[PDB]
């Protein structure tokens, strides 16, 4: 009758140190980001999520961080953020030729980390954080990715790509970052085509997943934005 915990992993151990070190490294390598004050970046990031219930985070909380992390991207070579992470697999040439969200400062900072705070202190919660499936799908991590990927989609032009997980119960899912935020922020003035690569999980070459009802739903959304749609099965 009284909630005792969140259901998800707590904040990654050493999170503050890790984010700061990543900021220092990225901004020493990238010739256009030398202006960045990594301490200010950390302060803005921490300020987004501390001293609040984790589920109460909103995109607006990340706006100070977004401002500090402003950065141009190569619009015509974007591979959007999706539930396919690792790289698909060993798509070596694709990785060479595509710009992914973790290739930006802000995506690089947060990649492969978990974080949250708590309502009653300004401390980082290392004990547990909301699980997307069990507690709340809009949490400090997922809302961070919604905020950054919104801007990323807005920047895209020409042919934009996304990799979809052909093994998911909803291959295109309106609740994912891609389905809730990115797809709706592709700009028809800039984007010619959205091409979805649907990654198969095996069973040789099974069904044509580009005919899946959820892909038809995606095709409809994109068509209504006056952008071309292309789907390919990647086996
Ligand atoms: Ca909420
Ligand atoms: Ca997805
Ligand atoms: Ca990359």
């Amino acid at each position: 009758f009284w909630r005792q915990t969140w259901s998800g992993p707590g904040t990654t151990k050493r999170f503050p140190e890790t984010v700061l070190a990543r900021c220092v490294k990225y901004t020493e390598i990238h010739p256009e980001m030398r202006h960045v004050d990594c301490q200010s970046v950390w302060d803005a990031f921490k300020g987004a999520f501390i001293s609040k219930h984790p589920c109460d985070i909103t995109e607006e909380d990340y706006q100070p961080l977004m401002k500090l992390g402003t950065q141009t991207v190569p619009c015509n070579k974007i591979l959007l953020w999706s539930r396919i992470k690792d790289l698909a697999h060993q798509f070596t040439q694709v990785q060479r030729d595509m710009f992914t969200l973790e290739d930006t400062l802000l995506g690089y900072l947060a990649d492969d980390l978990t974080w949250c705070g708590e309502f009653d202190t300004s401390k980082i919660n290392y004990q547990s954080c909301p699980d997307w499936r069990k507690d709340c799908s809009n949490n400090p991590v997922s809302v961070f990715w919604k905020t950054v990927s919104r801007r990323f989609a807005e920047a895209a032009c020409d042919v934009v790509h996304v990799m979809l997980d052909g093994s998911r119960s909803k291959i295109f899912d309106k609740d994912s970052t891609f389905g809730s935020v990115e797809v709706h922020n592709l700009q028809p003035e800039k984007v010619q085509t959205l091409e979805a690569w649907v990654i198969h999980g095996g069973r040789e070459d099974s069904r044509d997943l580009c005919q899946d009802p959820t892909i038809k739903e995606l095709e409809s959304i994109i068509s209504k934005r006056n952008i071309q749609f292309s789907c390919k099965n990647i086996y």
